[PDB]
């Protein structure tokens, strides 16, 4: 049974992509994971001071990797991490039995937990979703669980009584969270979960509840982690001094760097191109090579890609600005 | 390369479930396919006079079967069919490479085609969806394809220019179609596809275009196929005589038998419980045993199940009424 709890989740939790070889967009290609780049990214993230590593959500291409590719990737990540930081794989699948099979194998390789959405061919209702997480936690009690709360991908909306239920499952220690409109209530309903806001929302959420909101998730770190590290460090200081001016400046900079990412500012259009826009942004920032998208999600309108590439450049510029 | 064309698709095409053993709702269970019942259903469908067999869509539990279970099921279906009627498996998956792998293997076992939706973790756009079907058809040209046009399950809406594109792919010979509001236009845009309306819509669609609308899909046949056979036979006669009165009576009977199926008459609520409501309806009609639902989709509100069970009884009553 897992000994991870919410108390162990603090600071900057960075979601890394699954690096692609140049042929990864071709359906004829198998073994499209660049394992040299995977290991290099892991070493640089740990050296930059990240607190934890997440992987294999939507832009991590959980949907489009082969099972053999997933095993190779996680083996390399675990081997390179060498237990220095906690690591969550991603085992979202179309049904409960395949999630359980994948979670057992990846935890055995050495992952500490799974970032887990819900099966989505058929939209789930509340008791079905609760039972799904209870089944997985009871079948694989050694795995910690991060709720992957993505309503666009998974159809289910992750409502208030769902969070109350998750808090009663010991394995559920954290969540890649929604917007923060109901964060105040969800914190009260779910005392045992470290809710991770998106990095851009971390400033506001940490001011709402500085006791509970001690960590955030970041994909911008894949463009250069110094900005997220600085946000973490400055928010820590602001909680003591009451001086949030510099934390506010970093956070406002991050929102500006993200302003061109969503096509026409539309979040539902971003969700349709989530994979290619995130990977294109990372490629443009030049801090790592994310590489091409595996099929079918390998076609993005060129003007949408320009917005993502400009975002990558803005984030790379922030990495330079906040390097220390 | 496949020699099936739309000209080979006529009459009553019945979608069969994947029969479950009694323990199928338990995530601990593997090998939950009742292969004795699978073979029995195939023999009775062929003896009743069905023209073709579809399988492994949503209520066929394509999402929740294991790969080993799928292979066993298709092997038994193919072995029992013995080439007497065409047979489409279902190979919808989360990505293009896994669809191609599954389609190659099931066609090699002996299926003539695949009933194929689109990957749905990320909502697809039009050029991505078109390229997905083109990739699969080119990778497995020996497989005929039935478009599984289910917007609730697959998010993509299957719009007019999509049908124009599908008609230019030789392997795409048929479609489990939408409502018929745009059927007139889609027939004009897609000359090479046999569009299958739902059995309840077949009367209206066959009157719109009796040259093109010669076949329909049915799940009500799993409650007793004599009603669908009678609809097929009577519509054929009506196209010659101009006397649609008896075809109208059968069709109105079928709509009445379906009236309690959707919870509160709400189609989006039906879609959330599509699997359990269809299988519960079949169990209640007593013509075959569909058995329990594989996880996670094994919890249905009890009042919703009553509506499905009453529908199963009404369909069983129609089977008796139209037996000959």
């Amino acid at each position: 049974t897992t000994r991870l709890t919410a108390e162990d989740i603090n600071g900057a939790w960075t979601i890394m992509p699954t690096p692609s070889t140049p042929d990864a967009s071709d359906w004829r290609s198998t073994n499209t994971v660049d394992l040299d780049e995977t290991a290099r990214i892991v070493e640089e993230l740990i050296a930059a001071g990240v607190n934890g590593i997440l992987s294999m959500g939507t832009f991590g291409e959980c949907a489009t990797l082969t099972w053999e590719e997933k095993r190779d990737y996680v083996s390399t990540v675990v081997e390179t991490i060498r237990g220095r930081v906690p690591y969550f794989c991603g085992t979202t699948a179309l049904n409960t039995r395949e999630v359980i099979r994948q979670t057992r194998e990846l935890i055995d390789i050495g992952a500490n937990g799974t970032m887990l959405g819900v099966p989505m061919w058929v939209k789930m209702d509340l008791p079905t979703a609760v039972q799904f997480y209870r089944d997985v936690a009871g079948a694989v009690p050694e795995a910690a669980i991060a709720i992957y709360a993505n309503p666009e991908a998974f159809k289910f909306d992750f409502p208030r009584p769902f969070w109350a239920e998750m808090s009663k499952i010991p394995q559920v220690v954290t969540a890649k969270y929604l917007g923060i409109g109901m964060l105040d209530l969800d914190l009260k309903l779910a005392p045992n979960i470290r809710f991770l806001p998106h990095e851009d929302d971390y400033y506001a959420a940490a001011r709402i509840n500085p006791e509970r909101i001690t960590a955030f998730w970041s994909s911008g770190a894949m463009c250069g982690p110094a900005t997220a590290i600085m946000l973490r460090d400055e928010v820590e200081r602001a909680k003591s001094t009451g001086d949030w001016i510099k934390a506010k400046a970093i956070s406002d900079d991050m929102r500006a760097a993200d302003s061109t990412l969503f096509p026409r500012g539309d979040f539902s259009e971003f969700s349709k191109y989530n994979i290619g826009l995130e990977k294109a942004r990372m490629d443009a920032a030049g801090w790592l090579k994310a590489g091409p998208c595996r099929p079918p999600y390998n076609l993005v309108p060129e003007d949408y890609l320009v917005g993502a590439q400009k975002s990558g450049k803005a984030w790379a510029a922030l990495h330079a600005k906040y390097s220390k």
